[PDB]
């Protein structure tokens, strides 16, 4: 059993090591001691989870949202793009600003920006590095950053490396909290009051851990109300919007017609685009600022030709209409999941199971591939184990977050209605079993009995 | 021709922009003001120099050290690598510690680890991200970091985000400074004295800025002597060693047999290996440390199959010996340059008067090996003149100036590659001696050199 | 029946074409990708709506403002104009400044000029080409243009090609915004401070998009205060005013007695005058500027005799007073509409909740006059539902949406014509109140209204 | 008489005006200053020349190439076309894509396209607007435009408005320059090299200023060689070819059998077709591209029925064979002119006094064009004009602001309705000019002016 085998390795990985580290050098003892801190809570990460790719579990976990990886469609365009460039120069040769620039990557960038409705684009090795560059290079002394509390890890790191004086979180997707944070921030800085510095607003368009969507039109209207002099600028991380939201996959910003109102956008390749990389979107002033003040970009090797070609190939497919049907299939399958799971209420009334993104899903203009499923914090591992032993691959969400743990289901275009049925039934089995147990605090459910057994066994 | 066009485009990009932004929104005014800061010292970067790629100028500037890029050898081995995996799964699917792990990347890392004498390898999308991960995940509270002053920018970004309380720089490649740094750090930290924490030493095997080599065997001795309880660990950034140094381009650590002495090694793919990416070498304790405490690795998409394949391909060409002749031709051409330029008649007079200086060429005959990095110094007031003199002669070299180094410490970096020729080297030596001659005559007679007249004329026009 | 047919054809035209183009030449693949851009927001336009012309739907959408088209009144006067010149030389023979000038066109321009109270007139083949010529020929290097944000597309095209250094927009019909724009431009340009160049002010008399009216008197006084040197000039696009506003349809500038104070006026023939073409009014200096510096006029064939004839015929019908009854009936029917819709019981509730909005209808009894243009707003999410509701109810209204306006600003434009009737207006009011009633019940009860169900079913069957 | 009266007004027009404007508003003074700038070089345009129409001068200037206007033949068919449609709806009602479409215009368009051998056709108010629409809507970001340096004003305007990154002119009708333009363009862009963007090639089939013909077969071959992936597209402006070149007037593209190889063609009505309008020819992909991305078309009034009817009438006459004789007569009269002027010549041409390049190797041309440009010394150009005019021969002067200052010339237009006797008179008047200018030259007196100029200079001194 590839699932069970991965389980025993994960079991064996949580065994404490530093008790056996007494004769060992201080450096290695301190490292294994720090690894033991995570092994103690059994939160050590080692080899991850690969059953979703080999066919041994249903893929409700991965970031291959459009199934461009699964089907080989991105690979086929990539090799074809390469074939149309038989003598391509593989190596950039150096820094993007110190000799590593070349026509192909500049043209691919502009082709991407034209597709997304932006003036210019600038390519990074990842979404994370794009966020790092944005919040390192862009904010000025005196600017403030007002951000959604659930922005990405890379956004938090970047803001910490920023020149920005004041950074303020606001409650997730909450319009009143955003208005409070902006007003108070406006009321505490005399160079924001007179418009010589700016309020930077950091949002995700689709939140990777909650699946909700940024109400961008309403936030823009609030920003103007609070900042009548126009001294604000939105920064929108679209990692989970590109290819999934908006016509032909263009993203939330362009779907809403906001490409001229949103100063900086991040569109990453690691999810629906089934590869790696990112572009940062903005005008030439924004682009020049990254080229000159993002030390990370200045001092790293510019992208190789195939890294650019594979990104071109994903945009080729979205541009030529080749992802529209997969994108519609995502909407269909997610809605179908919501329809089923909500039809089978008790467990939700009690606290056993909760899917916040399924509330009022009917009134949503669209849905997202991200389905976070909450249980009781004491039950989260058991929910994870229940689904995995059912041969359902999901991602457990726990160092990443504060008693905020949950599982994240990812619905992909390549999933089927039958697999969704199987997931709905499995979740109901897990529900029913936890209401039974609650209605002997030592009682442990079926899946967790097997896991605890393998823990005793190895 | 082309070189003049690039220079005009460069000149125009330094023209102040804030005077034309008074009606713009705040955000955009202040960004152009920040950019005007750089423009005003003529230090704004936009598209860089491209004449080396086009043939419009000799390549004494790129990082394609073994010319694996120029020849198409890496491209050929890369496409053949994809060919052997006809239906490869392109996408990782997520983070390396969530859904994104797979057999091909684990096996390619292990091939690399085996070939480089390391227990394990862990792949990142660049050398820089490898340094970020090491110094954010490895140092513990109470550790100290003693680093050579010339470590890479990304190691500075790294250390500043680390949990270590003490970071101490030593004068570049100075053993006495290193000894003064280890002892004063040790004696000032009781948790280092009793051996409950470690001193982390940060070096480059080949320093990209100066081109000299780390005295690692002697640095290790100083470290054991200063830290008797063995609470130290060496971190070697081998970005400019891999491919250029050691048998089959294994780098400096393995070339000296120190693969068991150096806890953590960084091997990048952006120079001699002619792609992007990097591997961090260590034992499984180091590796798992990176996978669990390098938040930058945890929250990023794991490399795609073509990314792993091109790295596997570059190492392939090293493993099989297909890079040996290219590695030997760097040693040859570099020694050829040194022999040629030092035999020049102006050489003594230029270096005597202070008009030219090539520190890496001092006593090159005693060196066991040489490197591809040849920094050339003139008088700071002549530096841009030296740079455009070469440029006008259709020789691409790299300009080293602010914001990369302090103002008043500008130089030029000649980079010698496998695919350069003795003809080109001769032309370079001849061009440098002509610049040296011209400055001698100016100093021995408000005259400016010919290269300076040409820049000043372009500046008057643009 | 026919409404459904065109809706199917419209749905089919939005289906993406690029996936079928893989083996086509580069040129053709890239045009269909470009077209797929618009298809992908269901924004592709092909043949538009025709039910209003065929009697299959009531005409609340066309630009045949005085119904001179519908009744054939212009056709008859045009063929009579031809009959009075039985040997007419059809062909101009070349450019208007290179051998295509002739007496008949010069004399028709002068008749139009005298009737509209302007020194001269210069004829173009469209209002658009008139605006192109004005803004490429007139502004000088150093001049500035301050334009209402809602000026016509052709004016945006003319301005982008102009010689003027500064183009400043101002908030639509906003006197405070205009003052800020005039003063900000005045205080940033020394060439305007010493009176060596001019501020050109660009407005519409009747804004095609909103149906409101430019406060021309207030704006001229603001210009005189900010420009005490008198170095300003007004340019008024009267496209939707001629035939509708002012005695015998003379338009807003002559109605206000401003023909001495507005340097350049554009009167188009494509709406109330029921044909095509335009004239630019000014003195002989303005006219000569256009004939010499408007490269678009210089390098195009001067109008044919039948083109001039139909324009003269439309102006005859206005000069003789034959259009005054039709002009007055627009006032009546529009006033009849505002009476009915703002008297419905659902009106307060619909407008309070934001389910219906008709800005132009507010305080309409105080306005000196009304216009034929009646924009109706619902929730953005409900817009196409409202449009299809009207269409299924066999009422032809104009859809206002991207790429014509920004996304999220979509609305519906009702066009009230002289040949509409109170019964038709009754049906429109009742149909609107039916939509508002239905959305009220939905918002108080994923329920979609009836019109949305019919369109969702059509999309299911084809799309 | 009127020839002379035209002169006096044209003389009076050039009198500077801004000196008398010291007290005028800035706006009006600056405009009259701008006019003075043209008046200074005797280059202000006002009323053109009409003597060719009234029979006061021989028409060797106008664009009525087939004499369809002169004979009233187009007028008769036009009125007959209208008569076959007794209840026609004159007014389009609005935008072609927003409610102004109708059956008759779509059918006339398709009838034109079928005759010209094209898949579809799309009607514009003029040839210039057709060019504007093509070059604004068609080029994509990343495409290049390689154009003959002598393309039309409207092509230059349109290109300036396009999304195209690279525009490259090549030496007129020169296949070497065209190949060098294509090669340097293909080798400067990697998206052209991989066939993901296109090179658009812009030519006239018959150049309005030079009378020579585009060597379209060889250019297509050069393009195929330089763009092996087929990522190019030709755009052929046939304004001066329809009705004049090709069997039954079909134009150059169809004559050569290249209708499948030219992506886009422009066929205008203002010359041989003797009215106004144009169509753009292409497949349904090109036509939809214009309908959606030519904002000039989207935001203007669709053509009225009589505008469509008169274009149909022109094509009816070509389709039914009723212009073939006139077309043949142009060929006859043009060749007769070349034979006469060639057999008089050598000395004038050798000295630089007179040149007619289109007369070189005129025997070895497959056909000739109606455009005959006549060159003298730049210092003698208006003098040649005044000589021809006072001889009662109407020709068109071509100078700044239409061509560069030192590229001035006179354009003779030969029409089907001219006679051999008029050609005799033209040849003799031209030889008298040449012999007079030869003498004046050989006399050494740089202050001597010719007989025609004396009368003009005298007319100037008087008024
Ligand atoms: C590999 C981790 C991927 C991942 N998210 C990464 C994100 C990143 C980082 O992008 P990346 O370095 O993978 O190219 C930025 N922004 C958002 C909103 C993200 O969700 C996820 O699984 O939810
Ligand atoms: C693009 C800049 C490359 C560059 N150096 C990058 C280095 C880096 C960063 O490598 P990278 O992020 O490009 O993969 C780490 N260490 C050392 C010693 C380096 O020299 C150089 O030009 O010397
Ligand atoms: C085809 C009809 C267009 C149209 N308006 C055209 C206008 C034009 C262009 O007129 P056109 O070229 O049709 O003769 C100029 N100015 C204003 C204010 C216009 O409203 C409309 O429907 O509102
Ligand atoms: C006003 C008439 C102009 C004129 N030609 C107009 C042309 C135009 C413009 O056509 P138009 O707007 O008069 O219908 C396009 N292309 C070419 C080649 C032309 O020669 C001429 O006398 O040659
Ligand atoms: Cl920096
Ligand atoms: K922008
Ligand atoms: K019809
Ligand atoms: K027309
Ligand atoms: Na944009």
């Amino acid at each position: 059993g590839k699932v069970v085998s991965e389980m025993i390795a994960w079991i064996k990985s949580q065994k404490l090591i530093a008790p056996r580290m007494k004769d060992a050098p201080t450096f290695y003892r301190n490292l294994e001691e720090a690894l033991d801190v995570r092994r103690s809570t059994q939160s050590l990460m080692t080899r991850g989870q690969s059953t979703w790719k080999t066919g041994d579990a249903i893929d409700f976990c991965s970031n291959d949202l459009l199934s461009l990886g699964l089907t080989g469609e991105l690979r086929r365009e990539f090799l074809a793009e390469l074939a149309r460039h038989p003598d391509f120069s593989l190596h950039s040769g150096g820094s993007r600003v110190m000799g590593g620039n070349y026509d192909y990557i500049e043209a691919v960038e502009q082709e991407i920006a034209d597709f997304l409705g932006a003036e210019t684009a600038l390519m990074f090795n990842s979404g994370s590095n794009g966020n790092i560059a944005i919040y390192t290079a862009i904010p000025r002394p005196g600017d403030a950053i007002v951000y959604d509390e659930l922005v990405h890890f890379s956004t938090h790191t970047g803001m910490a490396a920023s020149l920005a004086t004041t950074k303020v979180a606001f409650r997730h997707n909450d319009l009143d909290a955003f208005r409070e944070a902006m007003s108070s921030t406006m009321d505490s800085h005399p160079m924001l009051q007179d418009g010589s510095r700016s309020i930077l607003v950091s949002v995700e368009s689709v939140y990777s851990m909650d699946g909700d969507v940024c109400p961008l039109v309403e936030m823009l209207e609030i920003a103007r109300e609070i900042c009548p002099k126009g001294n604000f600028a939105f920064i929108a991380d679209e990692a989970h919007a590109t290819g999934v939201v908006g016509p032909r996959g263009v993203g939330l910003v362009k779907l809403l017609g906001l490409e001229n109102e949103v100063a900086i956008r991040l569109n990453t390749c690691g999810k629906a685009l089934a590869c790696t990389g990112s572009v940062v979107l903005g005008n030439a002033t924004v682009r020049n600022m990254l080229l000159n003040y993002a030390g990370s970009l200045v001092n790293t090797t510019a992208p190789s030709f195939p890294s650019v070609a594979v990104i071109r190939a994903a945009y080729n497919l979205m541009r030529t209409g080749a992802t529209q049907k997969a994108q519609d299939n995502i909407q269909h399958l997610v809605k179908y999941f919501f329809e089923s799971i909500t039809s089978s209420d008790k467990a939700t009334d009690l606290g056993i199971l909760s899917i916040p993104v399924a509330e009022d899903y009917e009134s949503l203009d669209f849905v997202t591939h991200i389905v976070p499923i909450w249980t009781r914090q004491k039950y989260n591992w058991w929910l994870f184990f229940h689904l995995q032993l059912a041969k359902i691959a999901v991602v457990p969400i726990d160092p990443q977050v504060p008693g905020k743990s949950r599982v994240r289901v990812m619905i992909h275009a390549g999933n089927t209605e039958e697999q969704v049925d199987y997931l709905v039934a499995t979740l109901c089995d897990f529900a029913n079993e936890m209401i039974d147990i609650e209605e002997e605090k030592g009682k442990i459910p079926k899946a967790a009995q097997e896991i605890y057994a393998l823990m005793a066994a190895h």
